[PDB]
């Protein structure tokens, strides 16, 4: 009898495995249907933001941890602490810690106090290698502890750059990384960031930012280990790099399912190349679950959150379908040990997430329109039209002043 909405977004992938524990979900509880709203991930924010617009949100839905605080003063998300801790065996604190707190808001600060969320996941991006690449090229295999250094780095990826079935055109390369979701370890790891530490400065225009976006613009168009701007635009590295034409590119839990049934080459996992800090950096990514503050079945949207979430069954079923690694500490640890399950080095996954990853810069401030600017100006310094010097001092005054606003709805909406 009872009828819930659940709005998310996935790759294909994603949207087949999720789509799948729902219905373990609905054969568990049978007097509950959840009809479904999913996206692609291009999509969602939009879909998302019209639904909140209109006051129709959906019981169950996936929201972007920087928007908590937003979320919260709007009166979007329900406060679901007493479900949580009411329901039935479910310990958050076999959770990452990591992952709980994102969605935790006391009134003041994320981190601490009553729950408005749940974790997806945690999304720790790794980096990847094409070892069968390297293998018939007679490269030393990357070390899966220490860095490349940026110079080291470089240097191997003009070693895998090659025409290799001799028709004159090149036809494999270094890499291909897209800015959007690898620029950000190449500036921590350079001892830069987009905002200072109190996160209302933007600092762009740091010689440590200019010199790691330039170095990233250059490996296109300058050390030329990635394919032409024109072959990207005829067939995109990500898809490069599936049909084995590329040594390195990232890999997400999330990509694994994809990855199993399109790769066919043998990768594993290193470290990211570090800059002038010598310590490796990337991201860890997070995407909540929440529950509508104005659903007419919090106890139901609750359980299927937790059921995503939190509960073994649920859990063990997303794993498996291999969208993402286990959000029990414990269950994390023994799946990163075992060797059956590709790849070997499963275990720097873990590492960034203890370790040496960060949150995206927008997860500190109250929207992330001052750092979508950045992104939405950048592809001009990307193709080498622009310098990465010229392009940062162009877009720090807009980035600025958009992220002002942002610091003053913080104080306005939350009266
Ligand atoms: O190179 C130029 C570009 O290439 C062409 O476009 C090709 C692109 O390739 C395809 O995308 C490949 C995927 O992109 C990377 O994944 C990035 C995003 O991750 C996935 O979501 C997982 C999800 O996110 C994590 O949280 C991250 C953030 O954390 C919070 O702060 C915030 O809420 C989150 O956003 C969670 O942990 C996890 O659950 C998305 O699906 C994906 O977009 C990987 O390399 C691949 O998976 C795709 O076809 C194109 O985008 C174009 O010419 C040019 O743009
Ligand atoms: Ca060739």
């Amino acid at each position: 009898k009872i009828e819930l909405t659940f709005m998310f977004r996935g790759q294909p992938q994603e949207q087949t495995a999720y789509k799948n524990v729902v219905k373990k979900f609905e054969e568990k509880h049978p007097n509950v249907k959840v009809n479904i709203v999913v996206t692609s991930p291009d999509q969602y924010a939009t879909k998302l933001r019209a639904a909140i617009a209109g006051r129709k949100i959906p019981d169950v839905f996936y929201f972007n941890p920087g928007e908590l605080r937003a979320y919260v003063n709007s009166n979007v998300l329900l406060d679901i602490t007493k479900y949580v801790e009411n329901s039935k065996g479910v310990n958050l604190q076999d959770i990452w810690e990591k992952g709980v707190n994102k969605y935790r808001f006391d009134g003041e600060k994320v981190g601490q106090g009553n729950l408005y969320g749940l974790p997806k996941d945690l999304g720790p991006f790794a980096l990847g290698y094409n070892k069968t690449m390297f293998e018939k090229a007679g490269i030393p295999l990357p070390d899966k502890d220490k860095p490349y250094t940026w110079q080291e780095f470089i240097d191997v990826c003009k070693k895998l750059t090659k025409d290799t079935n001799g028709d004159g055109k090149l036809d494999q390369w270094g890499t291909g990384l897209n800015a959007t979701w690898t620029l950000q370890g190449f500036v921590w790891s350079n001892g830069a960031d987009w905002i200072d530490e109190s996160k209302t400065k933007v600092t762009v225009d740091d010689p440590k930012f200019i010199e790691a976006l330039q170095f990233f613009a250059d490996m296109q168009n300058k050390y030329k280990v990635t394919p032409s701007i024109a072959e990207a635009q005829t067939l995109d590295t990500y898809q490069r790099w599936l049909r084995g034409q590329l040594g390195f590119f990232p890999v997400g839990p999330w990509d694994l399912a994809a990855f199993d049934q399109q790769i066919k080459f043998e990768y594993d996992l290193i470290p990211w190349p570090a800059g002038s800090t010598g310590k490796p950096a990337t991201w860890v990514g997070s995407l909540g679950i929440g529950v509508s503050s104005m659903t007419k079945h919090p106890k139901e949207a609750v359980e299927l959150a937790l059921y995503l979430s939190a509960d073994p069954e649920g859990q063990k079923a997303l794993v498996d379908q291999r969208v993402q690694l286990p959000n029990s500490v414990k269950v994390a640890e023994e799946w990163a040990k075992d060797p059956s399950i590709k790849p070997a080095n499963k275990q720097e996954f873990l590492d960034i997430i203890n370790d040496y990853g960060h949150s995206f810069p927008t997860e500190y401030t109250y929207n992330g329109e001052w750092y979508d600017e950045f992104y939405r100006n950048l592809q001009p310094v990307l193709d080498g039209k622009m310098s990465a010097e010229e392009y940062v001092k162009k877009a720090k005054p807009k980035m600025q002043k958009l992220l002002d606003q942002a610091i003053e709805q913080e104080k306005q909406a939350s009266k």
